[PDB]
């Protein structure tokens, strides 16, 4: 079941066909087996998200010694140790903040992957842009020099959206928060990632335009 990822009804129907091969068994174990397998899939997904957030911390210059994700790192370094284990083997210590309302549909995880490894853009946007109020001045200055071509003028709007949608993590973030504080703060980016779902792509497109962003000044 590497193919049934994030598929409830399809997996349910597949297991119904699986159980209908022999008429002696008519039990309803499927209702719990599908939830168990999907919990395992969610554990793997939150492992990937834990790696993503570790990269985000190490790239944003954050401090606070996140240690709750160390148990997910332990869950993902026993890949060769739990390979012979059962589906009901070990506890789950991830529903607190690292499974619900932070890793939805693996898109918000990609939302953080946008602010992942690419780092020089963060340094430049902190050094040259001090506050949010300077964004309007910067975009006004950049529009007159971008060049009206319908592809060179969307670069000053993608930047304006990707910076104004990342104000929580870019400008005002003291490198002293803990895991709980960081997860509560991320629910300020999560409430803007739904208004426009192309924020990670906007940031990734404004990141490659780093040899031109250092020209407006």
């Amino acid at each position: 079941f590497k193919d049934f990822v994030n598929k409830y009804t399809d997996l349910d129907s597949e297991l119904k066909i699986m159980c209908t091969v022999d008429h002696q068994d008519q039990r309803d174990w499927i209702k719990d087996r599908v939830e168990q397998i999907k919990e395992y899939h969610h554990l793997h997904q939150a492992v990937h998200a834990a790696k993503v957030i570790l990269q985000v911390k190490e790239s944003l210059g954050l401090n606070g010694d996140f240690s709750v994700l160390n148990t997910l790192l332990n869950f993902t370094d026993n890949f060769d140790d739990f390979r012979r284990e059962t589906l009901d083997q070990i506890n789950q210590e991830l529903i607190q903040a690292k499974k619900l309302l932070q890793d939805i549909s693996e898109a918000r995880c990609k939302g953080l992957q946008a602010l992942s490894l690419r780092k020089e853009f963060i340094c430049w946007v902190r050094e040259a842009l001090g506050g949010i109020n300077e964004l309007k001045v910067f975009v006004d200055l950049a529009s007159i020099s971008a060049g009206e071509n319908d592809i060179d003028v969307d670069r000053v709007a993608c930047f304006h959206d990707a910076v104004q949608g990342y104000a929580s993590l870019l400008f005002k973030l003291d490198p002293s928060v803990d895991f709980s504080a960081f997860m509560k703060h991320l629910k300020k980016l999560w409430k803007a990632l739904d208004k426009d779902q192309y924020l990670p792509r906007k940031l990734c497109d404004s990141a490659r335009n780093l040899e031109w962003l250092k020209t407006v000044n």
